[PDB]
C-alpha cells in the first residue's frame, strides 16, 4: 500500500514507498479515520517541515502527548507528573538543565568498556554456535545495561532491573504492574541512598541539585517519572537501530568492505545507519495556533505527526539516492534524535552502542547472513524495531 | 435481553432477568464467543454450585486470574508478584495469616467514629443543598478513607492517597501510571517507617512479622502488591453497596419505616442490602481437573465465572421472593464476600460503612428521592457500582 496508515508489526518491513508518496503528493497530509473522524490529524513527511516543526515548540506543543490518540494522557495516566518529553518550555527547561549534568562525554566514556566486553561475550557465543537470535542475545539486553548505567543502578542490580525493563518495554510498545511498581519502589530506595552517596549519574545529579529535598514529594515524583522516560526511551530505540542495521549491512558487501578496510570510517557509518533505521519513525505534537505550511493550514488544536523516518529519507535533503546505504555520505541534520528542545539526551550513548556493535560485528562475525523476510517486527506505530533477527555466521 | 453477556455500563441497570434465565434453564452455562471461540468459558449461576465452587480452591483455582480473559495475568503484568487474591493455598495461607492480624474487630472499631463524622458532614451538606450527587460527595471518598486506615496511612496523607486511589479505581474498572508509581513509591517510604514505628494496621503487622526483612525484596514487593489489592478491592465495591442500596430503599417506604421505627434492625438490613447489591457480581476461577456439576462436565483448563450476584438472588436458597427487599429476611450464606479461603478480609469494614451510612441517611435525610433511570453505572463486567446517583432531599 501507498496509502497512509499507522504502522503495525505486519507493515514495518517496508514503509518507505508510503513515505515517498506522502512526500511527493501530500506533504501536509490530513488523516480522517473513517470510524472516528473526530480523531483527525495531520502528517508531516518532508525534512524541511519536520525540521522546522520539531524546533518550533511554541507552535507544535508536546504537552498533550506524543501519539495521534487524543485521549493519550488520561489513557496512560500521565497528567499529574508529566514526563519531561511531554513538557514544554519553560517547565521543561530547568529539569532538562539539571538532568543534562548526567549526560556528558564522561558518562558515555565510563560505560564504553562494559558495553564492549558484553558485545564481545555475546558475539563470541553466537559465533561458536554458528549464529542465533542476535536480538534476544545482544541487541535487547545491551541497551538496558546502558540505561541502568545512566540511572546509577549498581551493576549488581542490572539483572533485576532488566527484568522490569523488559516488561515495561513490551507493555509500552503494543501491562507491567509488577514491574512498574517494583521499579518505582526500587528507585525510591536508590534516590534516598543518593542523598548521602551521590555519584555522577543523572539521578545523583537531580538529588544533589535538591530535586525532592525537604519533603518536596513532587520533586521526587519527577525523578521517578524520569526513570520511566529513560526505560521507555533508551531500550526499544537502540534495539531498532542495532537490529534494523543488520539487513542493510548484509545486503551491501561493498559497504562492509569500505569499513573492513577503513575501520576509522565507522563513526560516519553510524550516522548513516541512524538515518536509515530512524527507530523513532514518528512522534506527534499538538498545534497551539493555526499554522500554514505551503498550501495547507493546520488548525489549532490538532495532532501533527512528525515523520522523522520520512524526513530522514527525503530526497530533497539527501538526494535521489536517499533510500540507499552510503556509509561515506556523512548525512547532516538527521532527525533520528529530533531537533530542538527535546533533542535526545541519549544520542551520544546510542551512537556509542552502534559504533561498538558495528566494530565488533565486522571484527568477529564478518561472514554473516540475515534473512530479511524472517525478521519479526514489534507492534506499535511509533518505534520500528525487530523482536527477532535470525542471524547466521560461518 | 435474557441471553448471557458480560455486563457493560449500559446493561448494569437490570441483569436480574438474564441471571434468572441462567439459573432456570442453563445453570452450568457454556459461553463460546463467536469472534474468539478459543476463549470459551463457563458460568455458574446457582447458589449451591457457586457456594461449593468458591470453597473448592483445589478444583477451582484463582492462580490464573479472576476474569474470563485467558490473557489476563500477562495483560496486567501480575505474574512475578501475584496478588493474594490470585494465589492458591498453600502459597496464599501464610500471607493471609499474617495480614489478617490487621483485620480484627479493633481495626473496624477504631475507624468507625471517623466514618460517622465524615458521613454526617457530607449528608448535612447535601441536606442544606436539597440534595446533590451522593456518589461524588460521599459514597466515593468514604471507602477510600477506610482503606487508608487499614493501610496505616496517616490521616494527614488521606487527601493525597485518595487522588491515587481514584485514578487506580477508574483504570481498574473499565491508565494510572503516575498514581500507581506515586503510590508504590509512597508505600516504600511508609514500609520503611513501620520498621521502627509499627502500628496496629496490616502493613505494620506484615513488617513486624519480618516480611521484607534483611534484603528480602520479594517480601517488600508482596506488601506493595497488597496495597494495590486493597485499593482495587475496597473502593468500587463499597461504592456499589452504598449507591446500589439507594434505589432499593427509595422504592420501599415500608422497609424504611421498619428501620425508622426500629433502628436496631439496621445490621440485619445491611445483610439484605449486601445480598441484593452484591457489588462483586462475579469473579472467575480456572478448573484444575474435569469437574461434573449436574449434567455438564467442565473440562480442566477453562475459566468458570462464579456469579455471586445470581447466587445471591437464587430462589432455591432465598425463596420465590429472592428478587425483593426484605430487611427482616436475615439472609444467611450470602456470597457477597465469596466463601472459603479468599473470603473478603474487608467484610466487617464494608458492613460497618453500610450500617453507618444507612443509620445516618434515615436520621438526617429521611425524606429523599432517587431517580433510578438517572443512575449512571460504571463500565466493567465484574463490579456493579454507580458513578452517579442523583439524590434529592426535602
Ligand atoms: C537510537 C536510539 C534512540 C533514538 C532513535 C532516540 C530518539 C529520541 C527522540 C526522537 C527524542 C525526542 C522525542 C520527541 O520528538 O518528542 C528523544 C528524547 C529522549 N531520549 Fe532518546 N533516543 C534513542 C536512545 C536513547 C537513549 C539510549 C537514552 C538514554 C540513555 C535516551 C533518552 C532520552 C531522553 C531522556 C529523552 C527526552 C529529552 C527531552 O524531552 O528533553 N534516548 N529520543
Ligand atoms: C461491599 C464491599 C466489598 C465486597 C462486595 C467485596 C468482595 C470481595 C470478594 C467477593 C472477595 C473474594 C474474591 C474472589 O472470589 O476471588 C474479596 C476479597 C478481598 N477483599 Fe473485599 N469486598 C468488599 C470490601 C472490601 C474492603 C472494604 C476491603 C479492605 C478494607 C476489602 C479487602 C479485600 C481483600 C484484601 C481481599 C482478598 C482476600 C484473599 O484473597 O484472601 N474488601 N472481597
Amino acid at each position: 500500500s501507498h496509502e497512509f496508515q499507522l504502522a503495525t508489526a505486519e507493515t514495518w518491513p517496508n514503509p518507505w514507498p508510503m513515505y515517498r508518496a506522502l512526500r511527493d503528493h501530500d506533504p501536509v497530509h490530513h488523516v480522517v479515520p473513517p470510524q472516528r473522524p473526530e480523531y483527525d490529524y495531520y502528517v508531516l513527511s518532508r525534512h524541511a517541515d519536520v525540521w522546522s516543526a520539531a524546533r518550533d515548540h511554541q507552535t507544535f506543543s508536546s504537552a498533550q502527548g506524543l501519539t495521534v490518540n487524543y485521549g493519550e494522557l488520561e489513557m496512560i495516566g500521565l497528567h499529574d507528573t508529566p514526563p519531561m518529553v511531554m513538557q514544554d518550555p519553560p517547565v521543561h527547561t530547568e529539569f532538562r538543565k539539571l538532568v543534562s549534568r548526567g549526560f556528558t562525554p564522561r558518562q558515555v566514556e565510563t560505560v564504553e568498556p562494559t558495553v564492549r566486553k558484553f558485545v564481545v561475550e555475546r558475539l563470541e557465543k553466537l559465533r561458536a554456535n554458528g549464529g542465533g537470535d542476535i536480538v534476544t542475545e545482544l541487541f535487547k539486553p545491551l541497551p538496558s545495561m546502558v540505561v541502568a548505567h545512566y540511572l546509577g543502578v549498581p551493576e549488581e542490580d542490572w539483572t533485576q532491573f532488566d527484568g522490569w525493563t523488559q516488561a515495561i518495554v513490551a507493555a509500552n510498545a503494543v501491562g507491567a504492574l509488577d514491574a512498574v511498581g517494583s521499579m518505582m519502589a526500587y528507585f525510591t530506595g536508590l534516590i534516598e541512598r543518593r542523598r548521602t552517596e551521590p555519584a555522577d549519574d543523572a539521578i545523583s545529579h537531580l538529588v544533589a541539585a535538591g530535586v525532592g529535598a525537604d519533603g518536596d514529594t513532587a520533586g521526587t515524583l519527577s525523578i521517578l517519572a524520569f526513570t520511566f522516560t529513560m526505560v521507555t526511551g533508551g531500550n526499544d530505540t537502540v534495539t531498532g537501530m542495532l537490529g534494523g542495521s543488520m539487513p542493510l549491512l548484509h545486503r551491501r558487501p561493498d559497504q562492509r568492505r569500505l569499513l573492513l578496510d577503513d575501520p576509522e570510517g565507522i563513526p560516519d557509518a553510524v550516522e548513516e545507519l541512524l538515518r536509515l533505521t530512524s527507530p523513532v519513525q514518528g512522534l506527534a505534537r499538538t498545534t497551539t495556533r493555526d499554522v500554514t505550511i505551503g498550501d495547507t493550514t493546520i488548525p489549532a488544536g490538532r495532532r501533527v505527526l512528525l515523520l522523522y523516518g520520512s524526513a530522514n529519507r527525503d530526497e530533497r535533503q539527501y538526494g535521489p539516492d536517499a533510500a540507499e546505504l552510503d556509509v561515506t555520505r556523512c548525512p547532516r541534520n538527521i532527525l533520528t534524535f529530533s531537533h530542538g528542545a527535546h533533542h535526545c539526551l541519549g544520542a551520544a550513548a546510542a551512537r556509542m552502542q552502534c559504533r561498538v556493535a558495528l566494530t565488533e560485528l565486522l571484527a568477529r562475525c564478518p561472514d554473516f547472513e540475515v534473512a530479511e523476510s524472517r525478521i519479526v517486527w514489534s507492534g506499535g506505530s511509533y518505534v520500528r524495531r525487530p523482536l527477532s533477527v535470525p542471524f547466521r555466521v560461518t
